[PDB]
DNA sequence: TCAGGTAAGCAGTCCGCG
DNA sequence: GCGGACTGCTTAC
């Protein structure tokens, strides 16, 4: 097999590299790696080198590290640019894998982790570790068994051991309900000394050393802690056994209001779940605990236990053993799903880097460019200072905040990527600047031709046409990946619609879920069996095929999210091809492109409707445009439909036929005015929106920028079973509104949307008859909480202080004292409630951590002294007064003449 | 919240607005 | 009470 590498580090003026040989073995090396750097040279001297800009350049081989970096401050010294790459590790990963790596995941080591630690005192504290670690449980990839490590034996108290039976039995039983898939795959090591668990459990990681480490809050807490008290217990030496080449360090992780601690360990790739999750779900989360999140991925339950977790050993060993089991099995349940692990190795393999390194497109996008101008010989610049400078970005359009009956979307296909490819902007294709005129004049196609030989963006920049820069050849390469993975994803999604379907008719009878590859679309023939097939068998086939959609989704979405990144990336100062000219020459050509259409799409349909200067499109952000189709159903009229679907085959038809081929005349018309390489300005219909045929119902609406909803029965060819609700920035997509009100705001907008103003109403009135009954957790706002220091004044809010932060403050002096008290953690989430006038608690409002709920010191009082009145009216009823008043409806029934008329 | 970007909405504070 | 200047937080893209 190729070899690929698993770890690498640069250890003084050593490489230090862990590797699968061409045998498939796991192997080590330290390599004296001699890098290579560049100075420009005189023309008269020969050479293979060039710079991206075709200087010359003379390569210089060093004797090791050490001297290359200090080259370098010396030309930084002289005032010369050092060019080359000065990460050496990525360098030597280049030389070493010159080719395209094929990895093999089943040969790398991918450990999970979790710690139970028992503390009195409150939380604790990973740079004290002051506290035994009582439990561990360390999942192995390659062994496929959780090895189990327990104490039984503290000063918090002695056990007895954990029992396999039990933990297997049903909670009804007085079990743990530890799933019966992972029973037999459990290594159960009880210890009657802390001292013997942690040698144990370093003798076992030298045998099985991760290569990617994972878990839940891992870096911040397990991997500190397990550092710390190794370090306390046995000193430095051993704790750095930790890593393979016997090197830590400790990072300290900036921030705008503090700072934390981290271990690195030399020769480990540390993938925090919690941080693939945070950058890779495409979520926000009230609560980032991991019974929260699984909660939320899988619909497992909440895992109880009686009294707080700091007796959970003492009273319970066996409830809590099984439940850090459990935690760990957790976080391979999300992956399974998410596959978030599969898409760091994918993209760490792809780029060459660090597989830790995923987390940052600035230093992902670095080394994909680095190799790719290496395969020509050419030599990338010197990273430069630069002082961060705000720069303007995206169109967005006023709407006139109305209902909107009938609506059809467009919109451009990996826009940023797709201008970066046509217009070809990179660092080394750009070839000048024009006279620019104001925007609008080019918009409306009345400015001059900008240039004659050059390709052009409206910002004034010109670019060669002759040849691909590197920053479009590669954008292209993972666009087209990205495509590929989209693709299985609609499929997935529109399989998914033909089951749900079917499920409309089960048959009564015992059968199979059908074998099938659910990333391409559904046969005749799968479609002829599934029509025959039971409820249980296409629930199972429903769940797979949700499966594959996710699985589809991280794929896609994230490739979406690297190539974006490199646009944004050439607005960081950090970026090695920063550069405001490139990155404006987008965010600019955006600009255009979308006024520019609107103005052809207004164009077109008032051409086709024999009528001038009315407005159509209704709404665009940044890319999209919003189509009124109200004059289009008008045409044929409502009463020629047979049904729904009928008008949204009319629409997806009109669409396709005549609206889509105009636009794209319009974007090749635009194309040649900015005299583009390439034509890549593809713009295609997203969602068909309206209310169902025959009914009351309003179809969709507007308040404002980025706020409105539609009822969609079409999206991007996905024909849906039932209607589903597109709603975007309003309250019911904030996760800072309380959950039970998400969903009854969601309940009123499906109402307007699909039954009328009366539906409303109806709803309306029962909400706000029944939700003091709602549970309070149902019922609390959510905010994130920054600078809790910088408004505590004794205890007491300063000047300024926020809402949020003003609960927090209240909830400290509610606990003064507690050590056992969860306490508000800084940067985190809270829950928020009102507070009633002359309540206990000396303020308006409290706060405590989001995911939990509020201790039972003072959970009486909350409960007694909540404030439902306001809590309705700013939550509900001011976000529902913001809906209505934009659709033109009441939410409660006007007074009219008909009352009273009864005897 | 260490880790690509800008636009823009709403809550809330402070305080003016005769 | 509304809105303007501002901070805080959270979305859409
Ligand atoms: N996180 C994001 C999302 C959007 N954008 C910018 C770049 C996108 O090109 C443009 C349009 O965003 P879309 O959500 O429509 O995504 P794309 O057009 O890039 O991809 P597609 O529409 O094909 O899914 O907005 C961005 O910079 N960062
Ligand atoms: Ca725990
Ligand atoms: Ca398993
Ligand atoms: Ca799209
Ligand atoms: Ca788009
Ligand atoms: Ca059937
Ligand atoms: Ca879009
Ligand atoms: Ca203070």
């Amino acid at each position: 097999m190729k070899e690929f590498y698993l770890t690498v580090e640069q250890i003084g003026d050593s490489i230090f590299e862990r590797y699968i040989d061409s045998n498939g073995r796991e192997r080590t090396r330290e390599v004296e790696y001699k890098p290579s750097l560049f100075a420009h040279c005189p023309e008269s001297q020969a050479t293979k080198y060039f710079d991206i800009y075709g200087k010359p350049c003379t390569r210089k081989l060093f004797a090791n590290m050490r001297d290359a970096s200090q080259w370098i401050k010396r030309m930084e010294d002289i005032g010369l640019e050092a060019l080359g790459m000065d990460d050496f590790k990525l360098a030597y990963l280049s030389d070493t894998y010159n080719y395209e790596i094929k990895y093999d995941h089943t040969k790398i080591r991918v450990a999970n982790f979790d710690i139970e630690v028992t503390s009195p005192d409150g939380f604790p504290e990973p740079s004290q570790a002051k506290h035994p670690i009582d439990a561990i449980t360390h999942y192995d990839s390659i062994d496929d068994r959780f090895y189990v490590f327990d104490l039984l034996n503290s000063p918090y108290g002695n056990v007895e051991e954990w029992s396999i039976e039990i933990a297997a039995k049903l909670q009804e039983q007085g079990g743990d309900e530890v799933p019966s898939e992972i029973i037999d795959k459990i290594i159960y090591m009880p210890f009657d000394n802390e001292k013997e668990l942690l040698m144990e459990y370093l003798n076992f990681w030298q045998q099985k050393t991760p290569v990617i480490l994972t878990g839940w809050n891992v870096e911040s807490f397990a991997i500190p802690y397990v550092y710390n008290r190794i370090k306390n217990i046995f000193g430095e030496s051993t704790a750095k056994r930790l890593s393979p080449h016997r090197k830590t360090r400790v990072k300290v992780i900036e921030n705008m209001y503090g700072s934390r601690e981290i271990i690195t360990l030399f020769g480990i790739s540390v993938l925090d779940y919690i941080d693939l999750y945070k950058k890779f779900s495409f979520t926000n989360q009230p609560s980032y605990s991991l019974d929260y999140i699984s909660e939320f991925e899988l619909n497992v339950g909440k895992l109880k236990y009686d009294g707080p977790i700091s007796k959970l050993r003492e009273s319970n060993h066996q409830r809590y053993i099984s439940y850090n089991i459990i935690a760990v099995y957790r976080v391979l349940q999300i992956d399974a799903k998410r596959q978030f692990i599969n898409l760091s190795l994918d993209m760490g393999y792809y780029a060459k880097i660090q597989i830790q390194s995923v987390f940052s497109p600035i230093k992902t996008w670095d080394a994909i460019i680095f190799n790719s101008l290496k395969e020509q010989n050419k030599v990338i610049p010197q990273g430069r200072s630069h002082p961060v400078q705000p720069y303007p970005g995206a169109f967005v359009k006023e709407p006139i905040p109305n209902r909107y009956k009938y609506v059809m979307s467009f919109d451009l296909t990996s826009l940023y990527p797709s201008i970066i490819r046509q217009v070809n902007i990179s660092p080394e294709t750009i070839a000048g600047t024009f006279k620019v005129a104001p925007l609008h004049d080019y918009i409306n196609a009345v400015a001059e031709r900008p240039s004659d030989v050059y390709s052009c963006s409206p910002n004034g920049m010109m670019y060669y046409k002759d040849r691909d820069g590197v920053v479009p050849t590669e954008i292209t390469k993972v666009f087209n990946q990205r495509k590929e993975h989209k693709g299985y994803m609609l499929a997935a999604q529109r399989n998914g619609e033909i089951i749900k379907e079917a499920l409309h008719n089960p048959n009564l009878s015992v059968d199979e879920p059908l074998d099938v590859d659910y990333r391409f679309d559904f046969s005749d023939e799968i479609k002829e069996k599934i029509k025959k097939l039971s409820a249980k068998s296409l629930n199972e086939m429903l769940f797979r095929a949700q499966r594959t959609e996710v699985a589809g989704m991280t794929a896609q979405i994230n490739r979406k999210l690297l190539i974006n990144s490199l646009a944004g990336a050439l607005g960081n100062v950090w970026f090695r091809y920063y550069d405001l000219r490139n990155a404006t020459a987008i965010t600019t050509f955006g600009q255009m492109a979308l006024q520019w259409i609107e103005r052809k799409v207004n164009e077109y349909l008032n051409e086709v409707c024999g009528t001038e200067g009315e407005a159509f499109v209704l709404y665009g952000d940044t890319d999209s445009i919003y189509v009124s189709a109200d004059k289009i159903i008008d045409k044929v009229g409502e009463s020629k439909f047979r049904d729904t679907n009928h008008w949204v085959d009319f629409l997806d038809k009109f669409a396709r036929e005549r609206m889509e081929p105009a636009i794209d005349r319009g974007f090749r018309e635009m194309c040649e005015y900015m005299n583009n390489k390439q034509h890549l300005m593809f713009m295609d219909r997203e969602a068909i929106a309206g209310p169902p045929l025959g009914s009351k119902g309003i179809g969709g609406f507007w308040t404002g920028k980025k706020r409105y909803a539609l009822n969609v029965w079409d999206m991007e060819g996905t024909r849906y079973a039932e209607p589903k609700l597109k709603i975007m920035g309003l309250e019911t997509q904030k996760s800072s509104t309380p959950k039970a009100v998400q969903k009854a705001l969601k309940e009123c907008i499906r109402r307007m949307l699909q039954e009328g103003e009366e539906s409303l109403q109806e709803y309306f009135k029962e909400f706000e008859k029944e939700f003091r009954q709602l549970n309070y957790i149902s019922i609390a706002s959510v905010s994130s909480a920054n600078n809790i220091a910088k408004y505590d004044v004794g205890g007491f809010p300063g000047p300024k202080c926020p809402f949020h932060i003003r609960g927090i403050l209240t909830y400290n002096r509610a606990i003064k004292g507690n050590i056992d008290a969860p306490q508000v953690v800084e940067g985190e989430k809270v829950y928020v409630l009102p507070l009633r006038e002359g309540n206990p608690f000396g303020d308006k409002c409290i706060a405590w951590p989001s995911g939990t709920e509020i201790t039972d010191l003072i959970k009486d009082d909350v409960l007694h002294w909540m404030d439902y009145t306001v809590l309705l009216e700013k939550t509900f009823i001011k976000p529902l007064e913001g809906f209505t008043s934009a659709a033109k409806l009441d939410y409660e029934k006007k007074a009219s003449l008909f009352d009273m008329f009864d005897f």
